């Protein structure tokens, strides 16, 4: 119950543009599509008929946070581009928590979907869903956004594959249960728990790995920084081809300075990609099936 009378008008005038109003928007509570600490995410229905993934954000309880929580929509609504999760707007209720308007994404996470069996890529696919994750982090680096949870189960996958760098702003949350992301933490973020976009890029480097072994767990067989400092990376998938396991061992550099940009990382992996087919299929590792 969030007295919204109270809200200011000349910054109702600001954030108009991140403002959804209730007779415009559908929520379909009974239909659960994402889980995290900070609520549930439901199927939506957008008018002016657009399909949406709408969450119920519970941080959010009092009109005191309402100015900054509206704040927080435009900075996110900002962060607009092809590969990373645009926010459509949001939604102040009289009766009960913020919903925060999100496009509904066809084929779910990027791990989920690499994971499932029912599914052929090929080297050429897997590598341009690599190249789409290092233009949305090309463009998040430009606006000096550090995302500090870059994963393939942090991504989000649309109807026509096209790739959404998401699990930020708004959205942020833990939607994986079963987890802090020490696999894909930089080897300074874990002796320092500082994060910049050199972290991002090591990240980035694990999830490349993710993606070539169709969703594996990193370093399945506890402390990774002791194992890292043995002097230790992640093996090269059996699909992975040569100069794709180059660019991840640019991305695991001990030097955070002496890795690529994201820049450099969309340069490398699109002369890469265009090298392919699309008539290598990529099979799932026998030593990775079930293995969590
Ligand atoms: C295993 N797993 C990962 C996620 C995930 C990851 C990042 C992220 N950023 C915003 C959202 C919320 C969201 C957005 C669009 C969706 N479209 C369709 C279905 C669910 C949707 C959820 N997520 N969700 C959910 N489950
Ligand atoms: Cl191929």
């Amino acid at each position: 119950h969030i007295d919204l009378s109270a809200l200011n008008p000349e910054l109702v005038q600001a954030v108009q543009h991140v403002v959804i109003g209730p007779s415009s928007l559908i929520v379909h509570f009974n239909e659960v599509i994402g889980r995290g600490h900070f609520g549930c995410v439901y199927h939506g229905t957008l008018l002016d008929k657009i399909h949406c993934a709408v969450k119920s954000l519970n941080r959010i309880t009092d009109i005191g946070e309402v100015s900054q929580f509206l704040t927080e929509g435009i900075i996110m609504k900002d962060f607009s581009h092809p590969n990373v999760l645009s926010l459509l707007g949001i939604c102040l209720r009289s009766e009960g928590s913020p919903l925060v308007v999100l496009p509904y994404m066809k084929h779910g996470d990027l791990r989920n979907f690499i994971r499932n069996e029912t599914h052929n890529p090929t080297v050429k696919d897997l590598i341009g869903f690599g190249l789409q994750v290092a233009k949305g982090m090309k463009f998040l680096a430009s606006k000096k956004f550090v995302h500090r949870d870059l994963a393939a189960r942090n991504c989000m996958l649309d109807e026509k594959f096209t790739v959404k760098v998401a699990d930020f702003g708004l959205a942020r949350d833990m939607y994986d249960k079963e987890f802090l992301p020490v696999k894909w933490m930089a080897l300074e973020s874990l002796q320092t728990q500082k994060f910049t976009t050199k972290s991002d890029v090591w990240s980035f480097g694990v999830l490349l790995w993710e993606l070539m072994t169709r969703g594996a767990p990193p370093y399945p067989d506890f402390d990774i920084t002791v194992y890292l400092l043995q002097g230790r990376r992640l093996l090269q998938p059996e699909y992975c081809p040569d100069p794709l396991y180059e660019v991840m061992l640019k991305c695991w550099h001990p030097k955070a300075e002496m890795r690529p940009s994201f820049s450099e990382l969309v340069s490398r992996i699109s002369a890469i990609f265009s090298t392919f087919i699309g008539e290598h299929y990529v099979h799932v590792n026998a030593t990775y099936v079930n293995v969590k």
